[PDB]
């Protein structure tokens, strides 16, 4: 079993970074203090594992092994290592289905990490990438641009990864940027996720 | 089997912590944005509350934006607010959690500003936010040059005295109308607003409007903590 010491390395090599992590959030809190700002606090999370995809050929959901007896409800966010995965459309009381941020009725709010750009990035079908509003032409956003989270739904924390910027076109015709982006999370084959809930 | 389920515990780990790590991008922006706030020249009778933009108002006839501050933080009707660069503009209508802001550089937007290098006082008004700030119209026989930097003066009984709105960006006289047509750079940045401080000035109950030279040495004094 190299598997073992495969994660046990992997989960060493975190600790630059969570002690990083560590000085972010404490220089958070500091300035949230002197700016009169309530301290971030965290998120109570939760391991789920897809139990099956729903074999919909025209939506992308999965269903997951946590429902209402696990405290989960209409739309709270699903998140994997990489990135956010989608939010839960509903709740049985065991399992939940978990409609995926590529299904082309699923909207997230995000920013770009770079510039504060705010726009909603939609779903295409998870065959395509994202797809976000159209912008103004003279709008400074790049392939390469990771979009995060804003939260400004209501309904996801702020700041979690979504997607990289994969194309940006402008349309002269018609005057706007088109703007594709792929999600930063893997979609396919999905195992462990983490439900999220607000501190309260 | 517990190799295995040790391993099981392992990818629950990792996974628990690469999901923290996915807020190191978010925290190093945010981090950066609230120093930069806490560079703000405010004065020690004056509170400041850091605020979030949560949108832009859709008009393309209006420059406005809602804030996550309302009445039940203190937030009033004419309140200013403000970036560690400059004015940023004012509260125009207060809900109970959420407030309007008209950007200075909204057309319908005016303030009283002074000139730091010479004492002048005169009417910036915004011209839309793809324009610089419209100075109202001059004798030919006036000292303001590009350059010259604008702080507000109080006038309007609205602004706190002394801090940054502008730099004049054009002069330039029409000789045919015999006046002075100047323009100014707001000093703060107007695009892609995200946080902001809501200003409360000190108090000043029955204290006269500032002189233009108390004015000059309020502005003095914030920009050496600039
Ligand atoms: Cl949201
Ligand atoms: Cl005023």
């Amino acid at each position: 079993e190299l598997e073992n010491r495969a994660l046990r390395q992997e989960l060493l090599l975190k600790n630059s970074e969570l002690l990083m992590l560590g000085q972010y959030k404490q220089e958070n809190a500091r300035l949230r203090e002197l700016l009169g700002s309530p301290l971030r606090q965290d998120e109570q999370k939760m391991v789920t594992q897809v139990i099956s995809t729903v074999n919909d050929p025209y939506s992308d959901q999965v269903v997951i092994d946590k429902g209402s007896v696990n405290g989960v409800y209409e739309g709270q966010p699903v998140i994997s290592d990489k990135g956010v995965v989608g939010q839960v459309v509903a709740v049985a009381k065991l399992t939940s289905r978990v409609l995926l941020i590529c299904d082309a009725t699923h909207a997230l709010p995000i920013q770009v990490l770079r510039n504060d750009i705010r726009v909603i990035a939609a779903g295409n079908g998870c065959t395509d990438d994202l797809q976000l509003e159209h912008l103004p032409a003279n709008t400074d956003i790049r392939v390469g641009d990771v979009l995060v989270t804003s939260g400004l739904g209501g309904r996801f924390p702020e700041g979690y990864p979504v997607a990289v910027v994969s194309s940006v076109k402008l349309d002269t015709q018609r005057a706007y940027t088109v703007i594709q982006a792929r999600p930063t999370a893997g979609l396919q084959r999905l195992r462990y996720l983490l439900l999220l809930w607000g501190a309260d």
